[PDB]
C-alpha cells in the first residue's frame, strides 16, 4: 500500500492517459465514475484545479470538469492499443450513466466521435453503423462508450447473438440513468423496454451482468411511456427467483402454520428509505401505527431510520448482513421464529433487499404499498394497498388491489410547512410564469413537447421556471440543455435548491403544470399551500392518476384534469390567457381546500382488512 492510492484525481487521471500507462489510467478513470457514483454526479472529493475566473462560476466549474474528463477519455479509448481488464468492462458498464453525464455535459455531446475511430470498413453504406474488427475487445469498448446520446445505429438481435451478457449489460446500462429525457435517449430506453424482457427472460442469473443497478432498471421503466413498461420488471424478478435458489440455495418458508406475540399474528414489514422526514413515513406511517390493534409489527430497516421511524413499530432491528444473501436469511429467520401472518413492504423498489424479498415466500399473506407506484409483476406477492381514489384501471397491477377509503392513509405534515402566507396574486401579468416542479426522471419529450405547445399557442407571453428536484453536479448542464432545446429563453430550469428556496420560486409563478406520465404528489400540496392552481394529467396507471385524486381531495375543478395531452395542452393555454378565472380560482382555493383533509381520517382499515384475509386463510 502506499498513501493517496485511491483518491479522485483528474490530474492524475490525465498523466496516467498521457504516460500511456493503460492500466493506471483505467483504475484512476474508475475512481473517478465510483465517486460520480457516490455523489450522485455531484464532484466534491473529486481534486482539480480550475482557471481562477471559474470560481465562482459553479455550472461553469462543472462543464469545465466534464470537458477534462471527456478530452482525457477520448485520447484513452480512442488508443486502438488499450486493452480492458474483464473486471474492468463489468465496471464501465455499471458506471456507464456517469460517462454519459460526462459527454452530454461537455460540449461533445456523446462519445461517437470514439466510436467511429473503431470503423473498419471504408465503405460506408451509411456512415452511422460502425463495422468492427471480431476482436471480442473491440465489441466491448463499442459498449462502454455506446451512450444513452449516441446517434450510432445498433441493431440489438445480431448483439444478442455474439453476446447475450454483453447485450444485456448494455440494456442495464442504457435504462439505469436518473435523467433519460431528451429524444435520443428517451426513444432509445422505448426500444429497450419492447426488446429487452423477452431477452432476460432467458437469463440465468445475475453473474455476468451488472446486477448492482438492478434497483434503478427495475424503477426506471415507469417513466416511460407505454402501455407495457413494465414488462421489464417481470423479467427480471425470474432471473432474481434463479438467481436466488441458484447462488444462494433458497428456501421458502412453510406458510401454513402462524405464530403469536401479545396474542396478535405477526406483520413484518421490510422498510426503504424510512425516515420520518421523508415521504414513505408521511404517507404511510399512521396506517401502520392503526394496524397495531390487530397485529404485532416488526419493523426491519436500516439505521437511516430515525427514532420516529421506529416508534411506529412495537419491535425495530437493523436487517444484518454482509451480502444479499445474509440479508435475506436474516429476514427469513425474523419471518421464522415469529411465524408471520403478514410480511409486508410499504415501498419496493429504492433498495434491492425489497426487490429479492418479494421474489421469496416469507408468510402467509405477502402484500406491498405504493410508496414507488407501480406493479411488481413477482407472483410471490399478493395484494397491493392503495387509496381507492388513487387507481385508474386496475389491469396495470397483477397483484390485486385491496383498495381502502381515500381518508385511510392520513398523511403526517412536514415539519417543513410554513405557518404563515403571503399570496401574490398578480393583477398584472404581462408575463405568465408557470412553475413545474419535477425530478429529472419525470422529464421525457412529451412532456416537453406539450410545453412548448403551450408556449406557441398561448396568446400572452408564458415563462416556465422548473424547480429540479435533484438536478444537481454533471446531471444539471445536460438538462438544462434539453430544457433550452424545448423552450429556449421561457424557461428557467432552476437546480435542485432547499425547501424555503424552492417555496420562493413557485411563490413568483401564477399556475403550476404537471409532468405526465409520471406526475406529483407533493407537488400538488406544495401548490394549494401557496394558493395555486395548475393543470395536471390523469390516466390509467396509479402514477398517471394521484393528481386527479388529489386535486379532487384538495377541491380542484374536473377541467384542470385534462385526460390527453391535446387537452392538457388546452386547459393549460386557457388557465394562463383566462387571467380572471385563474385568479378567481386561486382565490376559490385559498379560500376553501382539503389541505386540512389530507392530515387526518381512519387509519384503522388497512389492518383491519390484512386481519380478514388472514382469518380466511385461517379457515382454509
Ligand atoms: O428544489 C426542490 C425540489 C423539491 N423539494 C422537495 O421535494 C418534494 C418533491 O419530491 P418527489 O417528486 O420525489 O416526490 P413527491 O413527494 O412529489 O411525490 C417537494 O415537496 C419538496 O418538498 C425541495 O425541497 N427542493
Amino acid at each position: 500500500t502506499m498513501e493517496n492510492e485511491n483518491k479522485p484525481n483528474v490530474a492524475n487521471f490525465e498523466a496516467a492517459v498521457a504516460a500511456k500507462d493503460y492500466e493506471k489510467a483505467c483504475s484512476e478513470l474508475l475512481l473517478i465514475l465510483s465517486q460520480l457514483d457516490s455523489n450522485f454526479g455531484g464532484i466534491q472529493e473529486i481534486e482539480f484545479e480550475y482557471p481562477a475566473q471559474l470560481q465562482d462560476l459553479e455550472q461553469e466549474k462543472i462543464v469545465y470538469f466534464c470537458t477534462r474528463m471527456a478530452t482525457a477519455i477520448t485520447t484513452l479509448f480512442s488508443d486502438p492499443v488499450l486493452e480492458i481488464s474483464d473486471l474492468g468492462v463489468q465496471r464501465f458498464l455499471v458506471y456507464q450513466r456517469w460517462l454519459a453525464l460526462i459527454f452530454a455535459s461537455s460540449p461533445f455531446v456523446n462519445a461517437d466521435h470514439i466510436l467511429q475511430t473503431y470503423n473498419r470498413e471504408p465503405n460506408r453504406k451509411n456512415s452511422l453503423e460502425i463495422h468492427l474488427d471480431s476482436s471480442k475487445s473491440s465489441l466491448i469498448k463499442f459498449c462502454i462508450l455506446y451512450l444513452p446520446e449516441s446517434n450510432v445505429n445498433l441493431n440489438l438481435d445480431v448483439m444478442w447473438n455474439i453476446s447475450p451478457e454483453l447485450c444485456a449489460s448494455l440494456c442495464f446500462a442504457l435504462q439505469s440513468p436518473r435523467f433519460i429525457g431528451t429524444s435520443t435517449a428517451f426513444n432509445k430506453r422505448a426500444t429497450i423496454l419492447q426488446w429487452f424482457p423477452r431477452h432476460l427472460d432467458q437469463l440465468k442469473n445475475l453473474n455476468n451482468i451488472p446486477s448492482a443497478i438492478s434497483h434503478d432498471v427495475y424503477m426506471h421503466c415507469s417513466y416511460d411511456t407505454s402501455v407495457n413498461k413494465h414488462d421489464v420488471k417481470r423479467a427480471l424478478n425470474h432471473v432474481i427467483r434463479r438467481h436466488i435458489e441458484s447462488e444462494y440455495g433458497w428456501k421458502d418458508r412453510d406458510v401454513a402454520h402462524i405464530g403469536y406475540r401479545n396474542n396478535k399474528p405477526v406483520m413484518v414489514v421490510l422498510l426503504e428509505h424510512f425516515h420520518s422526514a421523508h415521504s414513505i413515513y408521511r404517507t404511510h406511517s399512521t396506517s401502520m401505527i392503526a394496524a397495531r390493534e390487530h397485529f404485532y409489527l416488526i419493523g426491519l430497516g436500516s439505521p437511516s431510520v430515525d427514532q420516529a421511524g421506529q416508534e411506529v413499530f412495537d419491535e425495530f432491528h437493523l436487517v444484518a448482513g454482509d451480502n444479499m444473501k445474509q440479508k435475506l436469511e436474516f429476514i427469513r429467520s425474523v419471518c421464522e421464529s415469529n411465524g408471520a401472518a403478514i410480511f409486508y413492504m410499504p415501498s419496493i423498489g429504492m433498495d434491492m433487499t425489497t426487490i429479492f424479498a418479494s421474489n421469496t415466500r416469507l408468510a402467509p399473506i405477502q402484500a406491498i404499498a405504493l410508496g414507488h407506484p407501480a406493479t411488481t409483476h413477482s407472483d410471490f406477492i399478493e395484494y397491493v394497498i392503495v387509496e381507492d381514489d388513487y387507481v385508474g384501471s386496475e389491469e396495470c397491477f397483477s397483484e390485486t388491489l385491496l383498495r381502502l377509503p381515500k381518508d385511510a392513509l392520513p398523511y403526517v405534515p412536514s415539519a417543513l410547512a410554513p405557518e404563515k402566507v403571503d399570496y401574490l396574486l398578480r393583477e398584472n401579468p404581462e408575463v405568465v410564469n408557470i412553475g413545474i416542479a419535477s425530478t429529472t426522471m419525470k422529464l421525457n419529450p412529451y412532456f416537453l413537447e406539450a410545453l412548448k405547445a403551450i408556449r406557441d399557442r398561448a396568446k400572452v407571453k408564458v415563462h416556465f421556471h422548473f424547480a429540479l428536484g435533484q438536478s444537481n453536479g454533471i446531471t444539471h448542464p445536460y438538462v438544462e440543455r434539453f430544457i433550452k432545446s424545448y423552450l429556449g429563453d421561457s424557461a428557467t430550469a432552476h437546480p435542485h435548491s432547499p425547501y424555503h428556496q424552492y417555496l420562493r420560486i413557485l411563490h413568483n409563478c401564477d399556475m403550476m403544470v404537471n409532468p405526465f406520465p409520471f406526475g406529483n404528489t407533493n407537488g400538488i400540496i406544495d401548490m394549494v399551500t401557496l394558493g395555486l392552481v395548475g393543470v395536471c394529467k390523469t390516466g390509467a396507471e396509479v402514477h398517471e392518476h394521484i393528481d386527479e385524486g388529489l386535486f379532487k381531495r384538495l377541491g380542484l375543478p374536473e377541467w384542470l384534469i385534462a385526460n390527453t395531452v391535446d387537452e392538457y395542452v388546452e386547459r393549460a393555454v386557457r388557465l394562463a390567457e383566462n387571467h380572471q378565472e385563474r385568479l378567481e380560482l386561486r382565490r376559490y382555493i385559498i379560500e376553501n381546500n382539503g389541505l386540512n383533509t389530507l392530515f387526518t381520517g381512519d387509519p384503522r382499515p388497512m389492518g383491519q382488512v390484512f386481519l380478514e384475509k388472514l382469518n380466511a386463510f385461517l379457515k382454509e
